């Protein structure tokens, strides 16, 4: 029907309505493929248009593309399932991501069309079972939150509410190891001294999320979040380190492997103050660790030994510590 360069938008605008039309790819794959590969082109044309050429990319345009991704991108999902539609479905996203950070956008004209319905729609596709999809959706809501002044309380409150499900309703996600990787850098960003309802976040909803069985997927993220937190404001440290020493697994195992790890962690930067109000519960969970039967926590608690830091901290607060490190 159309032709790929005569100049103007009229056509560009054309092109992307071409790609709101939806193909089949679940039901019938060998559908439409002559079509599917025009559409497939097309996007495939866009993101270099985009992504090589300046200023196209008008007032007129900003619309098209927020319902183009949206046509395509806000759906139910299947019941690691892989997604049918990705010949489609990566330009899509790889299009939307390089035209919310081309250079020439317009944070102040792209809102008028990417508004809070449009977030909790992106949110809802987190819980998609295509790990590369999840990818894009991380990246994404991260630029959008950059970007949207208007949209970051709203964000925040969203993924809040995520981990709200995840953990006390019976609603399982999959897309928490992403959504707190977002949550770190949200972290990292907060005010000082820190807002009451953040530090209220820390121990009603991060510290419980160390407690669901399906911890291993999204641990380092979750060590992540907590560490930050930590280097926004020490005086966190007393209740976050008994909650770790509440949520330990008090039979032995081997995800206590990333206890450790987590626990060396906030030990790498613990304040000296802070460390004598925990040091005895610490290392009475330490002296445990180290006389494990399984052998990889023996050795991660052993392993220890080679942080100077702990080192350091043991050795100032002998006095109290040797009469735990082997009666």
């Amino acid at each position: 029907i159309r032709d790929v360069p005569a100049d103007q938008e009229k056509l560009f605008i054309q092109k992307l309505r071409q790609c709101c039309v939806l193909f089949d790819f679940v039901s019938d794959p060998l559908s439409d493929l002559k079509w599917k590969e025009v559409k497939r082109a097309a996007l495939s044309e866009m993101v270099e248009y985009i992504t090589h050429n300046r200023n196209v990319i008008t007032e007129p345009i900003y619309p098209e593309v927020v319902h183009m991704f949206a046509v395509n991108m806000f759906r139910t999902l299947p019941p690691p399932t892989l997604e049918a539609a990705w010949p489609h479905l990566q330009l899509v996203y790889e299009f939307f991501l390089r035209f919310l950070e081309s250079p020439d956008f317009q944070p102040n004209i792209a809102k008028k069309y990417i508004d809070q319905k449009f977030v909790l729609q992106l949110l809802e596709l987190f819980d998609s079972e295509d790990p590369r999809e999840r990818d894009f959706l991380k990246t994404t809501l991260h630029r959008i939150y950059g970007k949207f002044l208007g949209l970051r309380a709203y964000i925040r409150k969203q993924i809040n509410n995520i981990f709200y499900r995840f953990i006390y309703e019976t609603e399982h996600h999959n897309g928490i190891a992403e959504l707190l990787e977002i949550l770190g850098s949200i972290i990292n960003g907060f005010a000082l001294p820190l807002k009451e309802e953040h530090k209220i976040f820390l121990l009603k909803v991060l510290l419980p999320l160390h407690k669901v069985k399906s911890l291993s997927v999204y641990h380092p993220q979750l060590a992540y979040c907590v560490v930050q937190f930590l280097e926004k404001d020490s005086t966190l440290t007393e209740p976050v380190v008994m909650a770790l020493l509440k949520y330990w697994p008090k039979t032995h195992s081997p995800k206590e492997v990333m206890f450790l790890n987590e626990l060396e962690e906030i030990l790498d930067v613990i304040e000296p103050s802070e460390f004598v109000k925990i040091m005895e519960p610490l290392f009475r969970q330490l002296a445990k660790c180290v006389s494990s039967p399984h052998f990889q926590v023996a050795e991660r608690a052993l392993y220890y030994w080679n942080n100077e830091y702990i080192m350091s901290l043991i050795s100032d607060n002998a006095a109290k510590i040797l009469p735990i490190m082997f009666p």
